[PDB]
DNA sequence: CCGACGTCGCATCAGC
DNA sequence: GCTGATGCGAC
DNA sequence: GTCGG
């Protein structure tokens, strides 16, 4: 559906969820916006009262109020006044730094840092996630076309394979589901000597040598979060990677193909035929007793398990 | 009326 | 020192 | 904020 059907009342939402996530702390309201927004975007007529909107499910009487003062005047008073507040609009703001959550956001324009120069004079008042997240502000926020995507794709599967040829690895995300773009890169790695650490830095360390990774976010034994490039410049991009063990690998596979959207339905799905999925297994349920973690080799295995027919990536949007 | 609301790895903090 | 809590980025 | 036990 076309965004000006109901684009205002959407952004309007959105722009909500942002300052219950960010400003007021309130992570259910930030979850109750997104989700009444959501489900406003897929309706297919121009929303024209509060009380339309408010047969949605997510909708309820104050959305519908809300919509109803946006229809009338083209704005909200509330909206229009926690945005032009300097505070409020300022913590709000520093979150687009990564690293920054909405917890640093308030303690940096507490004392007054509001603003990326404020940032970038006060580096020793940031842990080192938080410089690199100042560092790439605008490159971080840019999509990554496909081209760039297979290409960076390329160097990451040639370099695994060449440090051990046993490794198997997928890039999944909306790359894996053919988006022509790309927020960031996430790679899902196993290795058949691993089931239910060296393992995963030796790749690391091998994207390192040829400098496609530049900078490192986290890392640990099972997963890495860093920054990569392609050689010349390029943006520096956004890179995970995961180890998991081989019995695990092709629900870490499908979680981490996701979408969103598509997870959740196929959760809700697998619910009503008596099994529960998570990142790592597909479990049938007792009661209501998670049992036992049951074999797969496929990410088909797990749709068989829950009688879905198999979905193409391509088809996993919602 | 009032509790649920997704779940988890790593970095860094608070506290013993 | 250590453990357990909290912030943060994430389908 | 919305939903539902
Ligand atoms: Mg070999
Ligand atoms: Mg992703
Ligand atoms: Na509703
Ligand atoms: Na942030």
């Amino acid at each position: 559906p076309q965004e000006t059907l109901n684009g205002g009342i959407t952004d309007m939402l959105t722009e909500l969820a942002n300052f219950e996530k960010n400003v007021s702390q309130a992570i259910h309201k930030y979850n109750a916006y997104r989700k009444a927004a959501s489900v406003i975007a897929k309706y297919p007529h121009k929303i024209k009262s509060g009380a339309e909107a408010k047969k949605l499910p997510g909708v309820g009487t104050k959305i519908a109020e809300k919509i109803d003062e946006f229809l009338a005047t083209g704005k909200l008073r509330k909206l229009e006044k926690i945005r032009q507040d300097d505070t409020s609009s300022s913590i709000n703001f520093l979150t687009r730094v990564s690293g920054i959550g909405p917890s640093a956001a308030r303690k940096f324009v507490d004392e007054g840092i509001k603003t990326l120069e404020d940032l970038r004079k006060n580096e020793d008042k940031l842990n080192h996630h938080q410089r690199i997240g100042l560092k790439y502000f605008g490159d971080f926020e840019k999509r990554i076309p496909r081209e760039e995507m297979l290409q960076m794709q390329d160097i990451v599967l040639n370099e695994v394979k060449k440090v051990d040829s046993e490794y198997i690895a997928t890039v999944c995300g909306s790359f894996r589901r053919g988006a022509e773009s790309s927020g960031d890169m996430d790679v899902l790695l196993t290795h058949p000597s691993f089931t239910s650490p060296k393992l995963l830095h030796q790749v690391v360390e091998q994207l390192q040598k040829v400098h496609f990774i530049t900078d490192t976010l986290s890392k640990g034994e099972t997963k890495f979060m860093g920054v990569c490039q392609l050689p010349s410049e390029y943006p520096h991009r956004r890179i995970d990677i995961r180890l998991i063990p081989k019995d695990q690998y092709y629900c870490g596979v499908l979680y981490f193909t996701g979408s969103d959207i598509f997870n959740k339905n196929m959760r809700a799905h697998a619910l009503e035929k008596g099994f529960t999925i998570n990142e790592y297994t597909i479990r049938p349920l007792g009661t209501g007793v998670a049992g036992e973690p049951l074999p797969v080799d496929s990410e088909k295995d797990i749709f068989d398990y829950i009688q879905w027919k198999y979905r193409e990536p391509k088809d996993r949007s919602e």
